[PDB]
């Protein structure tokens, strides 16, 4: 089970295993309640890969400073899992620490369709990304359209860990925001994620409580 290793009004970090930490930050984009938004920190040999910026610059700086001063580590790469602001909201702060961004090509196109470009040159991938993190490996993979057309999934096999992002719901979630979604394909997409990760023990959805592969099952059935 999970240790809280950092907590503040702007940022919560939960330690789930020896290599896998969950970061939680809060979107306040309108005149209504803030919404909790999850990402994944993968740690190995004092090197860190982050799936999803926290929601803004100040939350992202709390995360970077936590990695530097408390995990005594370097962040070697940022992988935004799609183009919404619960994935790239703090991108400027990461770019200002010269953290390499790794992002899919469809994600770049949708960002550009929406008027945004990364400032620092990105490292781009079509469907699948393999990154070395010291002597272990971390992956991002595109399985199909869901929550958005570009959504990718993070995977660290050493701890059997999957960052579902917003393609994956928590147990008993509502459907949520569908403005950019492909509802005809969401569930077949997650069937593929399930097929690829039968031994997953840690599955982190984009919002709400993490758990096991039952998050896959629940999300498949939600959009059937
Ligand atoms: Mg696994
Ligand atoms: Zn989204
Ligand atoms: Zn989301």
């Amino acid at each position: 089970d999970s240790l809280i290793v950092y907590q503040t009004e702007n940022l919560i970090i939960n330690k789930l295993s020896n290599h896998i930490y969950e970061h939680i930050s809060f979107l306040n984009t309108d005149d209504f309640g803030k919404v909790a938004c999850n990402g994944m920190l993968v740690l190995n040999e004092n090197k860190v890969v982050v799936f999803d910026t926290p929601t803004d610059d100040k939350s992202s700086l709390e995360l970077i400073n936590f990695v530097t001063n408390t995990l005594k580590s370097e962040i070697i790469g940022l992988i935004p899992t799609h183009f919404h602001d619960d994935c790239i909201g703090g991108i400027t702060e990461f770019e200002n620490h010269n953290i390499q961004t790794y992002v899919s090509k469809e994600t770049i196109e949708l960002l550009k369709d929406n008027g945004q470009e990364f400032s620092n040159p990105t490292k781009d991938f079509d469907n699948s990304l393999t990154l070395d993190i010291g002597n272990k490996k971390v992956y991002a993979e595109y399985f199909g359209e869901g929550h958005t057309k570009d959504n990718v999934v993070g995977y660290f096999p050493e701890d059997n860990a999957v960052f579902g992002g917003c393609l994956i719901k928590e147990i008993d979630a509502s459907k949520g925001y569908l403005g950019d979604a492909n509802i005809k394909e969401w569930s077949t997409t997650v069937e593929k994620v399930k097929l690829k990760y039968p031994n997953a023990k840690i599955v982190i959805p984009g919002h709400g409580k993490w758990g096991g592969i039952e998050l896959f099952d629940y999300t498949i059935k939600l959009f059937e």
